[PDB]
């Protein structure tokens, strides 16, 4: 399946499908030089699917999205005397996609960029030209927006993914699912109903697909966050706090900041959510489970961003812990 930006111009094609490494090699030749940039474990999985054309290993995970892997990472690559015409391939998860689209974008103001994800939450952060680093002050404080000259996301890449980068990946196939309404909602929780089921990834195709879908919709609506892309950060208000502080994986603090959202929605709306019934789900799933701007879902459609109180939070967080 190809997907296709549909922006006034400079649009990008999204390919999604199993063996979808393959088009990489067909972008290639009408690059000057093309620096591959993999994650240091990403590398050790793969070193051999990908072995003018430079690859250079980065920290693993959120550990190259540092300012001082940024100086780096430029100044060894300009050492190479690129030209304008050179690519930036980015093979990894959202992290290396982040920091290496963050290069891309301000290498000489800007070179050529593919994103290469290899995560399931990957379906999420390669679309929609986030890219950037983080701050010693918080999460990617600093960064821009910048398309990428195309996305390859192959599906056999996934088949490597620990349990625990599958449940968080899944956080956000499911929040595109809640924001893309209550019966795509039923109808994700009633077929990844279990870890068994979800660990499998039967399936994940179609709903990774739907969620790429989603948010397609909402980028190329509100691409610079000045509306409604602002709804895709349903549950990172509370999510990136907790993350930032216990450590846990980005997805894993979504989802708890998906229960958390739906509990300020009952004080403020009383929107009646069972929040008994979104905890069940993620036991079920296997999740481990041990004014303020915010992103809530008044009801399946009705999705608002408003103001909290540190008193209604503070009674969202009290509710929370009940659990
Ligand atoms: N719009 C956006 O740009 C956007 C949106 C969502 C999340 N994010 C960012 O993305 C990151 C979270 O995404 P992530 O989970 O992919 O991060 P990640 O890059 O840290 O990947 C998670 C882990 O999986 C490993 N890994 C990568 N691919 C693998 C594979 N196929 N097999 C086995 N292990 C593999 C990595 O080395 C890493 O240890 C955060 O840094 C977050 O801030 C950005
Ligand atoms: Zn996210």
């Amino acid at each position: 399946m190809k997907l296709q930006t549909t922006y006034p111009s400079n649009n990008y094609p999204i390919y999604v499908e199993h063996g979808a490494i393959k088009y990489i090699g067909t972008y290639l030749n009408q690059f000057d030089q093309s620096f591959l940039l993999i994650d240091e474990y990403v590398n050790q999985y793969f070193a051999n699917k990908f072995d003018n054309v430079h690859k250079v290993i980065i920290p693993a995970g959120e550990k190259t999205k540092t300012f001082e892997q940024y100086q780096e990472t430029l100044e060894y690559i300009l050492s190479h005397h690129v030209t304008r015409n050179t690519a930036i391939i980015a093979v990894g998860g959202g992290a290396t996609g982040d920091f290496a689209g963050f290069v891309a974008a301000t290498l000489l103001r800007g070179v050529h960029f593919i994103q290469v994800p290899t995560t399931i939450l990957a379906h999420d952060s390669s679309v929609g030209g986030k890219v950037g680093i983080n701050s010693k002050q918080g999460k990617n404080l600093i960064g821009a927006f910048y398309r990428p000259t195309a996305v390859i996301y192959d599906l056999d890449f996934l088949k490597t993914l620990p349990f625990k980068q599958i449940l968080s990946g899944y956080a956000e196939v499911y929040k595109h699912a809640l924001l893309n309404g209550e019966s795509a909602t039923q109808d994700i929780e009633q077929h990844f109903k279990d870890r068994e089921i979800l660990q499998s990834l039967n399936g994940m195709d179609k709903y990774i697909a739907k969620g790429i879908e989603t948010k397609l919709d909402i980028v190329v609506a509100d691409e610079k966050e000045q509306g409604v892309r602002k709804f895709l950060n349903l549950g990172h208000t509370f999510g990136h706090a907790v993350e930032y502080y216990h450590k846990i994986p980005h997805g894993h603090a979504v989802m708890v900041g998906i229960i958390y959202q739906f509990i300020v929605a009952n004080a403020l709306f009383d929107s009646k959510h069972d929040i008994s019934h979104y905890i069940q789900y993620l036991i079920q799933l296997g999740y481990p489970l041990d004014g303020v701007q915010m992103v809530l879902m008044r009801q399946f459609g009705d999705i608002v961003v408003q103001h909290v109180d540190q008193l209604t939070l503070q009674h969202a967080c009290e509710q929370l812990k009940t659990y």
